């Protein structure tokens, strides 16, 4: 479901945003356009490094929010668009989907972003 | 409280992510680094269009979470860097606060953050 505008705001960098419920309120946390890695099956891939706090609250509500953009993509009333992705977390250790993300060796793990919706927000 | 290495990341074009409780999960909106004005004080303007659900979450929460970063502004081990930000926020119409983003005529307010905590997160 992911739209093509989505993988033109991927050929650029920028600052990546992933949202978890904690236990007193929201936690966020990022990683890098560039660093995205994009599976069949609607699956977004990220290199998890830290994220400790992040993979806990998971653990106990698998919802997750990520949002990402580029000012070099034109949006729907001038330049510049972002997404706001909803989806289902899960932290893979080994198999196909950690080695996606396996080039970066500082990476303990793969955060695997299943999505259900996603939304050009600009 | 906000250290040069912030205002070095605000000169350069980037997403801002702000995170607030929602009623059933966290919610994540967004802006752009060259749109928040810092005022003396440790407050972070926000120039508002839409932003109705996250002014209803800060309505029951005021304690919002707010990410940024810049992949040309050099991080701890390496290129890029960025920002966890905490503190409260609260919607202007009027009066200074709401003057300084008054420029941009789409906004029907002005989201006030005031930090609590700056973490550069890389
Ligand atoms: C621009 C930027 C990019 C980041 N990229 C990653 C990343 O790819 N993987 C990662 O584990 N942490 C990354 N981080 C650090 C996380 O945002 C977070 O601070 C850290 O993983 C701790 O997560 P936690 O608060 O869930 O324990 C990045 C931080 C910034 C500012
Ligand atoms: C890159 C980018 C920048 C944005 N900048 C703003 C902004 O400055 N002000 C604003 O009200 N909405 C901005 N938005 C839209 C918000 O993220 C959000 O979708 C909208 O305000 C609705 O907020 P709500 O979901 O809290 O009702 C931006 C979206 C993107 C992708």
């Amino acid at each position: 479901m992911l739209p093509g505008t989505f993988f033109e705001v991927l050929k650029n960098e920028g600052v990546v945003a992933i949202a978890t419920q904690g236990e007193d309120g929201p936690h966020l946390v990022n990683t890098w356009n560039s660093y995205l890695k994009v599976l069949d099956g609607n699956r977004i891939v990220v290199p998890v490094g830290g994220m400790h706090k992040t993979e806990a609250n998971v653990a106990r509500d698998e919802r997750v929010l990520m949002t990402l953009g580029s000012r070099k993509v034109a949006g729907r009333n001038g330049p510049g668009t972002g997404f706001l992705i909803r989806g289902s977390a899960a932290f893979r250790t080994d198999g196909p989907e950690f080695e996606a993300i396996a080039r970066f060796k500082w990476a303990r793990a793969a955060l695997v972003i299943t999505v259900v919706s996603a939304e050009q927000t600009k």
